[PDB]
């Protein structure tokens, strides 16, 4: 049981790469742009499916977005707004330059914006929708990304995740293999003490089922 948790954590770690790529100034500039997105959404300037509002977490879908169990679908072409130029210029370019992902890979950029006490429940990034690797960049504050999220449903039987990964402002997280496909991830509400935002950069699959 203890050996099993250590083996799983080793497997999770084999599919995680992390690096501090964005300076405090670079973060400040990107954070200003994220604020612009929030403002534009509030002004009703985005397409219908670009904005997903939920109690303590908003999602903003660019390039491609998605919606019983395990049957998410891509919205028809042109339903979501295009990836903003600043995302290419300030975020994707930096990633390509540092050999994190190849040029042309990213066709989907999602911004998650969290209130204090916000969270995201146990999930796997839909395997029928997105290629791997999955890249994420964190912005306003530091937090943690948990892996193996049974604890969110069975706190008596299991109190802790398999692994908790610190995700600092300006850090890039790359998920692949076991970490992206074989285990769930989540964020605990106690780990978001102040506003936090994340830009998730992915490539959708050719055969991603569409509406
Ligand atoms: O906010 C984060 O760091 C993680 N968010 C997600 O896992 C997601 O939107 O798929
Ligand atoms: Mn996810």
């Amino acid at each position: 049981q203890q050996l099993q948790k250590e083996e799983e954590a080793r497997k999770v770690k084999s599919g995680i790469r992390q690096m501090r790529l964005f300076s405090q100034d670079e973060c400040a500039k990107i954070e200003a742009r994220i604020d612009e997105v929030v403002s534009r959404a509030e002004k009703g300037l985005y397409n219908e499916h670009t904005v997903d509002r939920a109690p303590l977490r908003n999602k903003y879908f660019f390039g491609e977005g998605y919606t019983g169990p395990g049957q998410e679908r891509l919205y028809p072409p042109g339903d979501v707004d295009e990836i903003p130029e600043w995302v290419h210029q300030l975020v994707i370019q930096k990633l390509v330059e540092h050999r994190v992902i190849p040029e042309g890979f990213v066709n989907s950029a999602v911004i998650n914006d969290y209130q204090p006490g916000g969270c995201i429940v146990s999930h796997v990034d839909p395997i029928h929708i997105f290629e791997r690797p999955i890249v994420s960049v964190s912005f306003f504050s530091d937090s943690a990304l948990c892996f193996g999220c049974k604890f969110q449903f069975k706190p008596i039987r299991v109190s802790e995740p398999v692994l908790s990964l610190p995700v600092r402002r300006g850090s890039v997280t790359v998920l692949s293999g076991y970490a992206a496909d074989e285990i769930t991830h989540c964020i605990r509400p106690q780990d978001i003490k102040e506003r936090r935002a994340v830009i998730i950069l992915r490539k959708t699959r050719l055969d991603a089922p569409r509406l």
